[PDB]
């Protein structure tokens, strides 16, 4: 399973994930890719604000979904 995270400049990060990954796990992967601290990261999927402790499955994030990094 992979997801796409678009940064604030529109750069695409491609991540390998699992349905049970938390948003906090995803923020750690974005930090390794781009050097963005997790506390600087805010993510949305389909208009929903994603919380660190909830999982991809909890938000119905699927293969090939796109998330966005948005302003903190
Ligand atoms: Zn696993
Ligand atoms: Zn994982």
């Amino acid at each position: 399973m992979q997801i796409f995270v678009k940064t604030l400049t529109g750069k695409t990060i491609t991540l390998v994930v699992e349905p049970s990954d938390t948003i906090e796990n995803v923020k750690a992967k974005i930090q390794d890719k781009e050097g963005i601290p997790p506390d600087q990261q805010r993510l949305i999927f389909a208009g929903k604000q994603l919380e660190d402790g909830r999982t991809l499955s909890d938000y119905n994030i699927q293969k090939e979904s796109t998330l966005h990094l948005v302003l903190r």
